[PDB]
């Protein structure tokens, strides 16, 4: 088995099928649903800090938001809901009336996940399974269920792996001042003994209830907490040698980091393994502030896959389901569109490697990238070259064949110098979706 | 803003306003203030250790000594209430019947003082506020009151600043055994994770509450909670850069130092802001054993401050209220006679620096203390010298002109070698007060 | 006495000669003095460190930038003195043939600077004093001189406060790879416990031999060093309590804070004293490249140390000497021209403290500080107002008497609403030379 | 780049040509070499700890046993060459006076390894490079000439990648006691700071001067200096991403497990990189007293790299060269041998990965070792098989085409229950050397 220390552990990697798996959903879903409500102000790592959390764009930050008095969500909440209304009395407005965890695993098969990952505590504390630490949860409030377990066992049986998010670093159920500025989260965190038990009786908790197939923490670990993984990572390991935890534990041991919009992309291949995630708008949980002028269209989320899986990673697309528990139809649409696009070209993205470089292009600036599965070389165009000249860039291949994907018709192609320079018969190109795939055999 | 860092919080230092002030007023009151007795056996300092806790004279440690059976305080307490009466009896005989707030804050603002700290929590764990973190406090029981937070609004009405003191140091509430002597104040303390947690919370509930001036923390500083104070002086000074904390803490940082009757007192010029502190008597809590035999006098308490204030000091004054809530007559009678001096000479003591020296003396055995304000240069001398005579040794002055306090009037003097001698008109000394007070201008 | 702890240590404050002397010249010289040479590229703050250690504008880094093969440096070493000339071997050259250590002092005396602080040892590891700790000094090689001695009779001679500079964070006698990027000092120092001694011996020498005024180190201290710290300040001060610390140690402990370039400069009134400190142009070392483009103006100059005079901090002036022991003209003169607006004008910047604020504006944009000393308030523009009626948005006074500084001509003014109005004849006006004084007495 | 941290350094994982290469050479060889002696006692996990170090068969601990009076090791020594010859007076007879570099690369090369590792520092501390920081090295005494260095340029002429190994734990120029027993090695160490710092600078020196493929660390890394690590592997990392680190260091990272003798071998798969290492005999330095009856054949070698790689490891066979530098025969023999076997079967060993199972067996117990190259299957029988019908037990196959690898000859084969059946037609059984290997393409 796995010892409760950083060398003994190392001995774990990545399992296969998170490598293997490219595309999972992650689910920013609690009483955050129901206010619903952010000012969309832009992109992680685009927004200045020093504005960044007095217009917050991210609705799951709503009680921090609420906290600094005069701030777009203090003036909206007192219009909307009144002073005497304290956020805590959400839980109880959390019905989830129209939940169907079962529709909700069929529509993530059908849009392509391998895996699924909701939050089950998020900053502001509220538990969504029923969690024997704390009654601010559930099962005792607003749902009345198990809103945790009731969905693994969907997603499980629609054949998909189930992982658990949980807010380690923060907890607002134990601190009064919001975070204002980047700086407060050095100090502004729960900070005490009780809290670092808390936390680990809780990990501890959902690994006994769910052995969920991915640790997804955040935020940092209780510093008094840290030794305390060594533990909790052996003891999850020992039951499930396919489990895996991300970097979001500020310890020796990760199976694999994490890139948020634009902090920390990786811009060629990182040399570990890695997942990316955003929402399909600005925000994770939802905000009925987004029209679809700040969500990516299921173009730009098909180029987000491709970039993502030619360096290694694996994108974690998030949705944000409603109070009431639906998916606002304008990411149900996106979700579908993603879905189809693999159906058609999941073979050049689900269980490929990375090649020797992620990245070209042409001499008409369309972008390439791509993937490899043994001696097959999948070439991915970001759109679909009009012409049916294709003058690939500051490339040379070895192979002899180069055929058109989805067809699987033979091209011809010659090295011309420092440049490649295929002909894609326009009856091929216009059988192609939102990307041209070319496959070449070394 | 400050980092949660001792070289990050060396940034701040005390405030002008504390530094400025001077005097301030103590207060111990709390259900030891009902048994009010205490054998009034001397000063720390003098009274031998290894006898000290046997017959303590502090009436705040009343619960302690009734720990020590056959005890002074054992023996009194089973005599007048029983041995079936336990000391947490008290809590619901603490009722504070005739206490008005503003009556207090009337009375420390015509005593002078600029600020005002009362314990919120003593050894014996009783809270006098509403925390939420223990039932043992002053609304539950006794008072049903808010004790800290009525006091906090008419101190500050009164236009006074205000400040907590906090035994973080210890708590009857989580030990059994009584401290026999000096040497047991190293292992019998809660000693406790759970212990440090409490602490935390209840100075940042302090905070969050009342945001007082000062911190004023006492005994140390649970040792699991050290770390904590990085936090928790980061958390405080963010919110309010004009607070401050004392050295009782056991941490790298402090703003200005302390000093308890005999012990810590310094004899010259230190070079870093502190202040005395002792009781209008020997005990800071209200002992009915106490006569004038064991209190100060008006003279010896305006001699302390001029004494402690030449020497960069701020003299923190004890009062000790009864359980009703009033304060004992022979206490509010020396808060006016020191309040009376100080509308006369107030000038000479706040707002004032140190001098070159402190100190000095007459020919004839009188001593002089010195203040500074910009060129003015105040000769407080510690009582009225009878001849008219005065010959002030190891002094020479560069001024030119000297004037008597009170009245403005110039006086003739001359440096006559490695003395300075002054000439006082009769009129004039018998113009003064408790001191006869010199001006100097260079 | 002081004791070899943090608590402790915090009673020590920054000396008031410090505070007092606002000004003092530091110099960089060392065997990176004889190449004497660097690509001037810019202000820190403003170089992209993207390309800063490629394109070096701080002469004494070249050993650094000569590790950097193909770096301008390296070009310019190989033509200038060949692929086989070591750095080290600047130590043979570097011969100070035409020091004179009394023309030194008295140029800076001259200057108006109160203290003077020489780099004792650079990041390249030379020492300018005969240390046991190693051979590579300028004893045994080079000028054959104790130069730290020598010059610090010197400048003491002259009445002058004397530091001295240390660089405990880097020493290129214990590595061999050069930093390339701000990432790499994390890991590329000396790291040896052996080292960790080195600094602390050569520090207690350099304080048993010159017991300097100011122990002012750079780049941070050896890690395994950091607690040695506590013994070796509590030495230094109770051999020398009037001495002073700086802030780069990364320990709890230090005196005054530091700003360089743009890096940390105070916007406004900081609460703690701090010295701003910079070259005459851009590089510490000597760079032959450097012509009046790259240098500062007596004009800004004093505009200067007036900004950083009325924010409360001191302005540390570096001074780049030549390998033979001279000072370049465009240096001396610079330092002349500054000595003389400071014996013009020196009464409203030494010895002054910070008042309400330190800034303020004329209607058409002149900027204006302030200085207090006691109740004597200096106002300077930077420059000299061309007209008469000069008009000072958002500032009343409540004084009554303001007068031209250097004539003490009584003046006329009156507040008209938000504003000052003052009306400086002309005649006055012409006699002020590079900035218009004004002394206000409310 | 990477950092000096646990978490960072996680990101470097073992580079794919270590992963790819299978087989290495080790080379024990120093001045224990010249008594090149032992009593061959046996294998590491069958010799009983008890007697161990008293009748030590690793002819490289020869100080150690010599330091053991009444030792065989002490008997033969002082018949020998006498009571009066102390240890180190062997680096005076370690003349390697027939040394040729470029035929051992060229052995190795013959052999089929793709690197090589020689020791730079056993546990007897003589170093085998000219290391600045000890005397006591091949350069100032014995052959005067850099072994490492110039094996290194060899090795790599040869085209090979070269690694080092250094004795990190044990140095016996640190201490004088004897190790006795397993228990001994807890405190008989060096122990001080001093040699924290000589470990560090001399590996340092090894990657500067070298920048080895590989750091081979042994017996652990001195307690004082474990953090030293963190900076050491970053800097090498940095200067050599492909580079790579045993994991006998005792901190957080490694990059590639090792197993010796029976301690530590994987049963089956084990999910990380691993590395098992033996002597060709039992000792890895020369040992005069083995001769064939203690060494591997050239059938059992090749059985071994099978199974090791098959299990995903790669299999570090040791050399022991004699004093004068010349290869013994018997070691010459095996290695060339191997190399053979490989020139022949290379392609089912080199560049391979784990199969779904490592093992299997016939009906009458031949046993049976998989590895996979993309969907290529081989299977290597460890031996010949005299039938025809071949029955593999516990194994069905998908693949439909089964083809014997030395001639590509398709064969017959099905699924007969849970076995599968295959016909090797004799010609071709008495084709194949020392393994039988099918190939088959599921």
């Amino acid at each position: 088995r796995y010892k409760p220390d950083w060398e003994s552990l190392r001995e774990h990697t990545v399992p296969k099928w998170f490598d293997k798996a490219k595309f999972g959903i992650f689910i920013h879903w609690g009483i955050y649903s129901v206010p619903g409500w952010a000012t969309p102000t832009g992109e992680l790592g685009k927004v200045p800090m020093d504005a960044w959390f007095f217009q917050n764009p991210y609705a799951e930050w709503y009680e921090n938001s609420l906290r600094i008095k005069e701030s777009p969500t203090w003036e909206y909440h007192v219009k909307t809901y009144g002073e005497n209304f304290e956020y805590e009395k959400f839980a109880d407005l959390f019905t989830a009336e129209k939940w169907d965890p079962q529709e909700w695993a069929d529509l993530f098969k059908k849009a392509g996940a391998k895996y699924v990952i909701p939050t089950t505590k998020h900053h502001d504390g509220f538990c969504l399974w029923g969690t024997k630490y704390t009654d601010f949860n559930s099962v005792k409030r607003g749902p009345k269920r198990d809103l945790v377990g009731d969905l693994a066992k969907a997603v499980r049986e629609a054949g998909l792996r189930f992982g658990v998010y949980y807010s380690g670093g923060l907890d607002w159920r134990f601190t009064t001042e919001p975070i204002r500025y980047p700086e407060d989260l050095s100090y502004i965190r729960p900070n005490t003994y009780e809290y670092a038990d808390y936390a680990y009786k809780q990990v501890m908790e959902l690994v006994d209830l769910y052995l969920p197939d991915v640790l997804w923490n955040d935020m940092g670990w209780p510093e008094k907490g840290k030794e305390d993984l060594k533990y909790l990572f052996a003891y999850y390991y020992n039951k499930h040698p396919e489990g895996s935890v991300n970097d979001r534990w500020g310890v020796p041991h990760w199976d694999f980091k994490t890139a948020e919009y634009h902090v920390n992309y990786p811009g060629d291949l990182p040399g570990y393994k890695w997942e990316f995630t955003r929402g399909i708008g600005l925000s994770f949980g939802y905000n009925r502030n987004e029209g679809p002028e700040h969500m990516l269209s299921v173009e730009q989320l098909v180029y987000t896959l491709v970039d993502v899986v030619s360096k290694g990673g694996n994108l974690l697309l998030n949705v944000g389901p409603k109070g009431d528990g639906t998916i606002p139809d304008l990411q149900k649409e996106r979700l579908l569109g993603l879905g189809e696009w693999l159906r058609k070209y999941g073979d050049a993205i689900y269980g490929t490697s990375v090649w020797e470089r992620c990245c070209a292009k042409t001499e008409d600036g369309t972008e390439i990238r791509f993937t490899r599965k043994c001696n097959r070389i999948f070439v991915i165009f970001l759109g679909i070259p009009t012409g049916e000249k294709i003058v690939i860039e500051d490339l040379n291949l070895s192979a002899g064949t180069v055929r058109h994907f989805l067809t699987g018709e033979r091209l011809s192609f010659k090295n011309v110098g420092k440049n490649l320079e295929i002909t894609v018969p326009k009856k091929l190109l216009e059988t192609d979706s939102i990307t041209l795939v070319l496959e070449a055999v070394e």
